[PDB]
């Protein structure tokens, strides 16, 4: 879908680097904190596909995330956790496979030698949420996906791996 095309969102980004003037670790600090708490989220949102199951929980999950990351300009993570949403709440009844999505890329060279897979957990999930709780546990795994870019990209700029 609608998938922004750039893996981050510049003019918001630079404007937090703007800052590293008086402050040297400062954007990276922000950008390791987030790498943190996207992988402690991801895994409270795996926790919820594989248990409890509920759909509110995996709105406000998927809000928590949304903001954090757009605060870094991270915006194709932003919009997959827009759709974790609108999922959770029936507002939107589809999601689209992971090639659809990967192809919008703007520079698909960042997706060099790695295994668009390597992160998904197996959707094991009969019940009318049934399909929305499937469509979410995609959109989770195009999460990992789109985090894992957000690390190999952001490690250009700031000269170690952060992954």
């Amino acid at each position: 879908s609608t998938i922004p095309s750039e893996i981050i969102n510049w003019t918001i980004l630079n404007e937090i680097i703007s800052m590293d003037d008086d402050d040297s670790d400062f954007s990276k600090g922000l950008i390791i904190q987030f790498i943190d708490q996207a992988q402690t989220t991801f895994a409270q949102m795996q926790r919820q596909l594989d248990g409890e199951k509920n759909l509110t929980e995996l709105d406000n999950l998927g809000h928590f995330l949304k903001g954090s990351s757009a605060a870094l300009g991270l915006q194709r993570i932003a919009w997959v956790c827009e759709r974790i949403q609108n999922l959770g709440r029936k507002m939107e009844h589809f999601f689209p496979n992971k090639t659809e999505l990967v192809n919008t890329l703007s520079d698909k060279s960042i997706i060099n030698g790695i295994n668009i897979d390597e992160d998904d957990e197996e959707i094991k999930i009969k019940d009318e949420n049934s399909i929305y709780l499937i469509l979410i546990a995609k959109a989770l795994n195009q999460s990992r996906l789109e985090f894992k870019l957000a690390r190999i990209e952001l490690s250009k700029y700031y000269n170690t791996n952060l992954h």
